[PDB]
């Protein structure tokens, strides 16, 4: 009975080997961006309304055409049998059971057609590859598949320097591959190219640039994700939900806008919706739960999601989402 | 003899069984809100007066109709027999004894009848529940019984996510029971069925937004309680003394805006009235004495209390409560 | 051979008995005043210029028509034959020798007159007692003593609660006494009293707000010394330092403007006068040199902060006092 | 194989005796604005751009008429001996294999001839002497032996109070000596006298404030190193990175506008280039990689750094040092 995030933490902790935690738990550099990321969630303060009506909350959206059962998404995470022998089948078959999207990975441990199969939202995220032509077939791949979304990442010309990863020599066992084979700098060429190829919504991820995020929405996204790479890639980048607000002000409906990094409680969720979020993603959370219960324990991390979103709304006077959005934030200390 | 009200959280720490002290210093979710209402006071630095006529200080205040002897009540604590065997009667006899209204909840361990007998000015905490008509009927015992405001908490459509709580299975004991018995969320339908049966005051305890404090005035309430229920019920929500400056300003007059939320001392009294607060409510620091040492030890609280507040006044060339709202102050750091 | 003021402190805290230290160090409630001081101070980071003429380098002022070695007066500190047997005499000796003002004490722990005939730049500071005779007749003592300003407190209508002081049950030790005797709150009026019983400049001490400072400059005051008492009166009040540069600013010129509160180096003298201030009082340091040495203690203590001021004045690029004046700061973390 | 310059650090304390290592870590004072260089990088925070071209990515620039590999030089240490017994030639020769300027001192321990010998991009730094003619020789020396800047240290009137070289009773051994020889506080006019005697660029090290800074370009400068000289100067000067932007924006391409003080990676050069600098210097950092392992060290940092600059760039979205600098940034805390 797991009652925070933070009990699934310690968990896969004491079962995952020492590096393979650190793959999961590690930023790039000095890991300011990945401290950042807690840091600057922990300084938001909710204004909560009271006495409004709650007599049917619910914590459903509508994103890219679909209901969710909350304003959340699994964020992609590659090579998820690192963490539990059924890798990304138990994620996904969990995600579909609570009606929350799962994002396949490019770099997923199990090929992108098996893990559609178990049903549900999927969404493929997308690594540009070599030649336009191998990344596109990719992305016909995931439509072929019934994927709903392409979650093109942005904000990976190349790998970050992940330190704890260097000093341990972190290899992938021989049992983990990229089972979607037998990789580029994308451009706004590369955006463009995908966006030509496919009638599903591209959803660009990595975006912390007002102008990008503009910029964005006149190439055509249908969503972005502001977001660091939970401090991952460039160690000292802003984390999202800092740009958050001047963002969504900026798009303007123009997309749909989310976020991630550092989202680990219902109370995050609701800090990151009444900043303008339309949805988060969360990624190492659902990861410790997986290292921990396999797919019983991410099943009851997205039940303690839920049932925190939930809390959190009613709490503060919202009977749905987009009145969580209305809410209003105020700046704290530590 | 204590010095701080700190000597009595000290005290009791060491008497209480750990599941009933976490039961009373415990908030929702990370605590967060719990430890920002101490932040938030620490923040705040008054600029003092100098050389003004001190001749006859005096820390009394009129507060819906009646002398107080300090600008000061003692909150709804539900269950203070959970801490001292006379409970709520030891705590009454205390506050009446100081000239300090004392808030009588819907969960207290006493009957409200038995603890209005006690005298003194009695205030009544109302819990809206299942059914219009017994809400009412508590409000018109409440009455009947010589209570002389009502204090309507809409804080709690449901309670918060308590922890430490969960965590330690806490229940009630057996020897604790819901005196006032052998609940639903309130709205501002709820606020306006109450206004309707009582000629006492209305306080809307757990006010938080402007807007919602200018409609608490709208909608014909005598004063608010600008609080985030001490860190129990949303966690993330702003601490009430960071909302204040904003709220007397917006209601300018229109109702009486008390404060509550981690007041530990008479200095904290003089930041809360220089914020603009008619007075404020003292929580967990007054179960701290009654757990201690009884009815004396509320007694012995109060009279430390009144000492801080005289103090801190006449420090800050204050001779009445008015002239302590009319200090400016200035945010500094940690 | 010391090098910083914190050298003092450690070798005063070894000799001095515990109660005695804590007299010393202590402030009023949770030191939370106390504590802000350094802060404070810790925050302003000076803006040096370089590549001015620095040949004729000179830290003196002058101040009531005197000249002094440095922008610096010993402050008033009560009783301190605590501190070693010698007490006043020692300061005033070592600060006459330094070319620094020695503030006398209404409750010293040898009488003023003796103090007095030590030499130098005396002051005298005030307590307002019991009845106006009373008082001037301690200010005509003062000046017939020839001291050259009148420093009358003005942030004591009564002792703040020193809690360290109350925890150690500390009473002044039979062989310390107030030698000036064999008090009442001072108000505007008090002020006037002794403005108009003497002609040397009278100076308030304790002032924080902006308009306690204009209307001391409208009371014929010659300075005031913008104060929280070190922390030991209205715990919660502001640093002097915090409000200086908008007391500088309101005053214009009208009077001398000192601050006082956690002065520990040249540096911080030089933040002080980057602030706009005159000059500074410096109390705790200088009992810490003078429990660690007697006279000779004090002296080393001088001779550190004179060689501290002119080290930080030419670094700043500064070859008077009026230069450092003119200095721009900028507020930085931690 | 070091990851990170902090693996330098922790090799050069094991290997330095610790009154070097005191030497060279420590600052003047309570040692504020050493700590502040750190902070004030640890709070900037930058927002990348995605999707751009990095086909060509350049970490190259022009600086006084010369192409560097980095936007970096080799900050100006004396007495390199101190540290390995190769000393100022082993650095220098790491400096010129990796394209990096490095900063010849006038107090280096070996010959400024001979270590202009070595080759690479020479600069030479001036501490003004006694009198204008020995200055102005040891400027033409330098220019006699090739070196290509005159890098006038400016915020040296005298030496600031270092109490870690005061308590270790630090004192150079006898092996280590000012190989240039066999001082007075520098003013405007020594700068015209300088600029007077030689076509090399003058560049002022040590200016932090704006009108220094415009003064500088009004002076003939063809730079300045906006710089608190590692905190070793005046105790509680602001750090450079801190008047950087401002500076940037008031000489408007007036002069280059360099920056030191606390740079330890390249994310570090990357925030210095967004807040607007044309390069950065390195001082420490350099002499840890000497201390630990000679020429060899050296090189290994400059390529480490090299890297993490590159890395930094792109993962930015940036080509190219001047499109860094277009890079906006974003205060944070912690
Ligand atoms: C172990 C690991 C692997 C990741 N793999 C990918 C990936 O293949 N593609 C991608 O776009 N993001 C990847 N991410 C970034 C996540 O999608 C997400 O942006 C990040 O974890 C921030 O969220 P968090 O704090 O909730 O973990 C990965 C993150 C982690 C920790
Ligand atoms: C153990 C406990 C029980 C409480 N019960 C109630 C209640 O029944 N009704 C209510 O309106 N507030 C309740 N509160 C909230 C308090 O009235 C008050 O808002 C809160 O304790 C903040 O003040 P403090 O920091 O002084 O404790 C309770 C608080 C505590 C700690
Ligand atoms: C032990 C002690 C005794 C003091 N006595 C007096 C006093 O008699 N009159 C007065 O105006 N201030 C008194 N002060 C306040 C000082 O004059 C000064 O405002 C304060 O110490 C702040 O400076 P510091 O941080 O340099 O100690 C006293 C302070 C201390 C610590
Ligand atoms: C041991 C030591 C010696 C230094 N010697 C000089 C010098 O001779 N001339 C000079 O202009 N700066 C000197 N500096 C200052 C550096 O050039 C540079 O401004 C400072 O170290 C800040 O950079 P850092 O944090 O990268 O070390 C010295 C610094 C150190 C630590």
């Amino acid at each position: 009975t797991y009652v925070s995030l933070a009990d699934l933490e310690r968990a896969a902790r004491d079962v995952l080997p020492g590096e393979i935690f650190d793959f999961l738990a590690g930023g790039s550099g000095t890991e300011a961006s990945l401290v950042a990321n807690r840091t600057a969630l922990e300084r938001v303060f909710v204004i909560p309304r009271m006495l409004r009506d709650l007599t049917d909350v619910t914590t459903e959206i509508d994103i890219f055409g679909r209901r969710a059962a909350l304003p959340m998404a699994v964020a992609p995470v590659a090579y998820q049998r690192l963490f539990h022998p059924e890798g990304e089948l138990a994620v996904a078959r969990a995600a579909r059971d609570a009606g929350v999207p799962y994002t396949i990975c490019t770099l997923s441990s199990v090929s992108l057609e098996e893990i559609a199969a178990v049903g549900g939202r999927p969404w493929f995220q997308l690594f540009w590859l070599r030649d336009e032509k191998r990344s596109l077939d990719l992305v016909r791949r995931a439509e072929d598949a019934g994927c709903e979304a392409i979650v093109f990442t942005v904000d990976v010309p190349w790998m970050g320097r992940r330190l704890r990863d260097m000093r341990n020599g972190f290899a992938l066992p021989e049992w983990v591959t990229a089972a979607n084979f037998d990789f580029a700098p994308a451009t706004w060429e590369s955006v463009e190219a995908v966006r030509a190829h496919t009638d599903l919504p591209v959803v660009l991820k990595g975006i912390l640039a007002v102008e990008d995020a503009r910029r964005a929405v006149d190439a055509g996204a249908g969503g972005i994700v502001v977001s660091n790479h939970g401090g991952r890639q460039l160690d000292g980048a802003v984390p999202g939900i800092e740009m958050l607000g001047e963002i969504v002000a900026a798009v303007s409906g123009g997309c749909e806008v989310l976020v991630d990094g550092g989202i680990r409680s219902g109370g995050d969720v609701l800090k990151a919706t009444a900043l303008g979020a339309s949805a988060v993603l969360v990624g190492r959370p659902v990861m410790w739960a997986l290292a921990a219960a396999g797919q019983d324990g991410v099943r009851q991390l997205l039940e303690l999601l839920a049932e925190e979103v939930r809390d959190a709304m009613g709490l503060a006077g919202c009977e749905s989402v987009g009145a969580a959005r209305r809410l209003n934030t105020k700046l704290g200390v530590v």
